[PDB]
């Protein structure tokens, strides 16, 4: 259920392939990024959600914002689908700022 | 600088090749879990860390957890090389549960076993 | 703004009184009370960005137990549907070689008005 | 044991009394610098070894400074002679919605009794 195109609050854009190994794969668009990550392939069908996470690293061939994004949560199936996250954006920095190198924030992403 | 075996202060290992269009591809053993993940594969020159994620979910051929975590980073090089992160372990939950569903929680891993 | 009674998307009952010195105090009560304390930003920026804030429970009461704190870090929202958006974590004690699972993190989202 | 002064490794120092029935209130330096601090800790923790959860707040706003934020400690306090407490933190700075997104920093502070 998880491979296709989710849409975050943010209108985001977020492209992904589940492969029968675990993987993620695709895009992420805010101006396109490449992501990868892993799901959980045999997940619980017990009503809880699907593990997975991905990250994103913000260089392409236009850009370098010099930081990465994972995002951590769960997929949950059905009529109203979702992938529900918590996301962690460290920026490189030099070690007197590294105290305030990561940003932390949730995403909730949907089918429409 | 990120390719190599990595060990944090709980003793896990972290093999793992960076790629020159910015992929993680490697191992976890926290009984090894499959990893990927993305780099900065061009860093600012100016002193900077180079930023870095990946993502291990918790299955493998013997186990699975039903669970996923990131580790969302910086390496540092020169003298004191190491991979600084802060990481989200997202267990699958039903929704009355998912309140309680990720821990989180700081790594810093070094060439050297603890 | 701050001072009155919140819920958020859990149901939990967030009741908060807002000093003028930046004081927050109250109760809170996970879906008996417990008490809270906390601080708040009284003189905020006058540009349209939010106030922020933060909270502790320890989870400890007359009743119960839980051998854990939570903290609440967020901001005041002023809207016509006023809203208290934050990211929490919760710390167990735990021993040293449970620590590395010790601490939870989430998100909860308030209004004045009860999902 | 909680009671007194604690430093981090980012050399901030944190000065705090601890209640009898779970209050924690002081003040927090992090080196003019001097903020208010409240929060709430555990008054009877487990006897199994487990530390003592306890958490607290700081709003960024002084009689010198108002840096417009707010940080929130949680964590555990591990006894012995070598006592600590371990923390994550969750730094909210007040925004705008269209910068919400970006709010909140997040990290982890050790305090311990000496420098
Ligand atoms: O490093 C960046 C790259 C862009 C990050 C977009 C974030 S990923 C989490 C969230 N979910 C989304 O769909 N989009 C946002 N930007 C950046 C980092 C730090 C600051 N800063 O001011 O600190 C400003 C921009
Ligand atoms: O789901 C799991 C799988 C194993 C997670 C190992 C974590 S990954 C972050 C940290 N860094 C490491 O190198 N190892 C640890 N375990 C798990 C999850 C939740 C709970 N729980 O009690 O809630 C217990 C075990
Ligand atoms: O320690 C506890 C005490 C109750 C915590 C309620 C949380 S505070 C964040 C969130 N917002 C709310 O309004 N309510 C929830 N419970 C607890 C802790 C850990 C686990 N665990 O399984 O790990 C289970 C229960
Ligand atoms: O809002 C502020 C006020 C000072 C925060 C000090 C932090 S509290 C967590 C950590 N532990 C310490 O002892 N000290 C640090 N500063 C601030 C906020 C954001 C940014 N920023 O660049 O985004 C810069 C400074």
């Amino acid at each position: 259920g998880i491979t296709g195109t989710w849409y975050n609050q943010l209108g985001s854009t977020f492209i992904v392939t589940a492969g029968a190994d675990g993987a993620l794969t695709g895009t992420y668009e805010s101006k396109r990024y490449v992501l990868t990550g892993r799901y959980d392939s045999a997940p619980a069908t017990d009503g809880s959600g699907t593990a997975l996470g991905w990250t994103v690293a913000w260089k392409n061939n236009y850009r370098n914002a010099h930081s990465a994004t994972t995002w951590s949560g769960q997929y949950v199936g059905g009529a109203e689908a979702r992938i529900n996250t918590q996301w962690l954006l460290t920026s490189g920095t030099t070690e007197a700022n590294a105290w305030k190198s990561t940003l932390v924030g949730h995403d909730t992403f949907t089918k429409v």
